[PDB]
Order: structure tokens, then sequence, then C-alpha cells
């Protein structure tokens, strides 16, 4: 394709795929996908951007702590519970109460699931007044001591006992690959949860603080003839909503074990599908419409779900939050385990490789990171490890101690012995200054490594040296 400039960038992201090869090939389509430049993103937002001025294709894969990413969810919005000592005689819908020292707070709260002789099974407290009242007097989501739960004065019957704990902040799931997929959707410690909380397993594609913004609406074919009159509740939160779905959908659910999903973000009905909990049921296309496979294949952009202790005839307002991407702290092998997507011919046609893109990271990490990638168009040989120095070096000072700094370097000598770049490959093309762009963004000029810029001006001129496109200043000039 002028022989295919195929780039290839890994870096930290504002929202995933986490740990994919996803392909990009606009700008207005890599916002749509990981896209707003954070002040912990940028230099990658920009490594991409002001690429596909010259780019055609561009394979990138988002690097996330794996320890402490999350994708928003259901569960990151309930109180921890404990039903300590399950009564007798109790009913479904008694009412429970949490206060604050002798005082109310919740009412709303009430018993969920009985057994045959009403043992306290299962409860449903909403938070929403709690966790303002919480925030309100510094116990967030710390609470406990002064938080105290009691049961309708009264209930048909007696003798139970629940504890109430912290406000959970673990949405409890994050989404990488696919291999992965549902199998973290399937985990004993998350489906757990959405037993006692009794919710869907419904959660944010992306990991990220972007994924609280979403809101689910779900509805089944027995609330959906009352569309319109059945009000919906709202979890975790709490209240009511009057439902929507006969007044968005003309194709109803049909089956009993088919719902209507309605997914929102900023009041913007994203998208609006029927699905089903029942394996091999399909629509009036016989497009297998089982939750679990149809997001099991770029059913959605937005969500995942899984049939898996959905709740029967359930139908309410889901309300994801805990979402949390953390760039905040993705260790440099963080990144070094994204890169290496591309380690292998067999499986990736990538010819450029935009490295520089960790010019602004922590000194070390801005040195062993590229010095892996080179690594990696080293063993490999199908490709182009091109890499630009550090901000550190090269943009604060002037030339005089400039040139020194990069030539240490570039060998170890003085001050970078230990954070050398001292290697060198055919393949390793490094990248000599640090340009200064403008932001369309976060409206603000800023640096960002260069090399990112000079790879799409390779995937032009020839096959994969003629001014550069956005620049407005250069670290040094020139001359």
């Amino acid at each position: 394709n002028n022989s295919t400039g195929t780039a290839a960038l890994a870096g930290k992201f504002q929202w995933g795929p986490a740990f994919q090869i996803k392909q990009v090939t606009n700008e207005v389509d890599l916002v749509n996908t990981f896209g707003q430049p954070t002040a912990e993103t940028a230099d990658y937002f920009m490594s991409a951007m002001n690429f596909l001025q010259y780019g055609n294709d561009l394979r990138v894969v988002r690097a996330v702590d794996r320890d402490t990413a999350k994708n928003s969810s259901p569960i990151a919005g309930n109180i921890e519970y404990t039903i300590s000592t399950p009564g007798s005689n109790y009913a479904v819908g008694d009412k429970i109460t949490v206060k604050y020292v002798s005082d109310d707070i919740e009412t709303e709260g009430k018993i969920t699931e009985v057994d045959a002789d009403g043992k306290i099974k299962k409860i449903n407290i909403p938070t929403a007044k709690i966790i303002a009242k919480a925030k309100e007097v510094g116990e967030y989501p710390t609470l406990g001591s002064n938080w105290t739960a009691e049961i309708s004065s009264s209930s048909s019957g007696l003798a139970a006992v629940i504890t109430l704990g912290k406000i959970i902040t673990d949405s409890g799931i994050l989404l990488a690959e696919i291999e992965n997929a549902e199998a973290a959707m399937t985990a004993v410690d998350f489906q757990a949860n959405l037993k006692k909380y009794g919710i869907p397993g419904v959660v944010a594609l992306y990991p990220g603080e972007l994924g609280d913004k979403i809101e689910i609406e779900i509805v089944s074919k027995a609330d959906y003839a009352k569309g319109a009159s059945a009000l919906l509740p709202i979890y975790p939160g709490g209240g009511t909503r009057a439902s929507t779905a006969k007044a968005v959908f003309g194709y109803g659910p049909q089956t009993d074990s088919q719902y209507a999903i309605i997914v929102r973000r900023n009041d913007a009905i994203v998208q609006s599908v029927v699905l089903s909990t029942k394996r091999g049921g399909k629509d009036i296309y016989d497009s297998n419409i089982y939750i679990d496979d149809f997001f099991a294949k770029g059913g959605s952009e937005y969500i995942f779900a899984t049939a898996q202790n959905w709740p029967e005839g359930f139908s309410g307002i889901l309300t994801l939050s805990g979402g949390l991407s953390s760039n905040a702290e993705v260790t440099a092998g963080d990144l070094m385990e994204a890169w290496d997507f591309f380690a292998d011919r067999e499986s990736v046609d990538v010819q450029l490789f935009i490295a520089g893109s960790c010019a602004g990271e922590s000194l070390e990490t801005a040195s062993t990171v590229q010095k892996h990638v080179v690594s990696i168009g080293d063993v490999r040989q199908d490709c182009l490890v091109l890499c630009s120095p550090p901000r550190e070096t090269v943009v604060g000072i002037p030339v005089t101690r400039a040139v020194d700094n990069l030539v240490n370097w570039r060998t170890a000598a003085g001050s970078y012995t230990d954070n050398n770049f001292n290697i060198s490959s055919t393949y390793a093309a490094i990248d000599g200054n640090y340009k200064y762009q403008y932001d369309k963004y976060n409206d603000v000029n800023r640096w960002v490594p260069l090399a990112a810029d000079i790879a799409g001006l390779c995937a032009r001129t020839d096959n994969v040296r003629g001014q550069i496109l956005n620049v407005i200043k250069l670290a040094i000039e020139t001359p």
C-alpha cells in the first residue's frame, strides 16, 4: 500500500481495549476508542493522532495495570453486608432501615429472599442516601462503627441479625484479552456478588472511569407489556423510574428468557438490543442472541454481559460505577508485556514501530522500554523500531549541555550510565529531539516525542525527511 505502512504503537490510554491488537484508521476513530489525552496519556494519544496524518493503519495495544485496573460494574455501589443470623418467619418485602447513630438515613431496604422457614437469605439496601450522609461525615467508605441496620417494626417474623460493612468500591472485574473474556465474568468471587445483590452480570467493556457514564436499562418479557407503567428500580442507588422499553422497541422480548437491553451514556441511547439467557434462541433472523455469545463476538462496543446468575425476570436500571482505569501506576514492564504482542511475524504484519512514545515516562522506563522494543524488531527483523530521546535530556536545557547529554546516553559515560540506550541495531533508528505541538483537546501547547511522527513520515515516502506537519517549535534547530 506504498509497501503497507503498518505502524505499531503500545502505551497508556484513557479507554480500552486492554492488551488487544485493536486496529485504528481515523483520528475520530481512535478517540472513539481510546479517546482524549489525559496528562498521563497525552504522549500516546498524540503519538497516534499526529501519525494518522501520514497514516493508513495503526495497530495499538493499551497498557493497563492488570492488578488495579477496573471495568465499571453494577457491584460497585452496593454496601457490604452479612446475614449474621438468619431470622425465622420473615417474608419478602419486609422493609429494612439503616440508621446513623439511632437516626434514620435509609428506609427503603427490604428482605428479598427467604426460604420455607422465613430464614433470611438475601436483602437489598439502596445506598443513594447513605453514601451521601457518609461522604458528608468523613465516614466514606469506611462506615461500620455507627452504621446499623434493623428490620421493619415489624415484619411477621423475628430473630435476625444483618451486619453492615463498607461501601464496595471494587467493581470486582477487569476485562483484558478475550481468551479470558467471560472467564473473568465467571469468577466465583465476581459471580458471588451478582447473587448477593441480586443483579445481572453487566459491566462496561473497557477498564476506565469513563465507564461510569454507562447506564443499562433492563426489561423482561414480563414488565415489557407494562413497559409504559412498569416502574423500573435503580440499583444500587435506589428509587425508581418509568420504563421505556416498549417505547423504544418494535420487536419486543419474545420468550420469557429474552430481555430488552437499553444502554445509555449521557442520556444518549447508545445501543438497543434484545437478548436471551437461553442458548440457541434466535431473533427473527436466526441470529444467535444468547447473551454470552452475542458479546463473545464483538456484539457491543460499550458493554459486556453473561447469562450466568442473571436474575430470572429481572427488570431494572443498572448503574455502573467504581470504574477505574489506572495508568496511575502502569509499571514499565506493564508496557513491555503489551509491546510483546507484536514480537512474532507469524502473527502480526507490522512494518514500523512507534517507540519514542515513552519519551516522557520515568527516565528509567523512558530508556528501558524502548531498549526492549528494539529487542523485538531485532529478533524478528521485519520492521523498523524508530526511537526518540528522553524529554529530560533535550527540552529544558540549551544545546550546549543538550548534546553532551544525548551522547552520554547513547553510550554510558556521565550521568546516564545506568539508564543508557547503549544498543546498536540496524533496525534501531533513534530520534533526535522532541516536538512542540498544540493539543486541540486540552487546548494546550505540549512537548511530544518526535519519533511517533517520523514513523508516519515513512509510511509515506518510499516504502517502509520532508518537513513535518504540525510542529510549532523543536527542542533544537537546526541548523
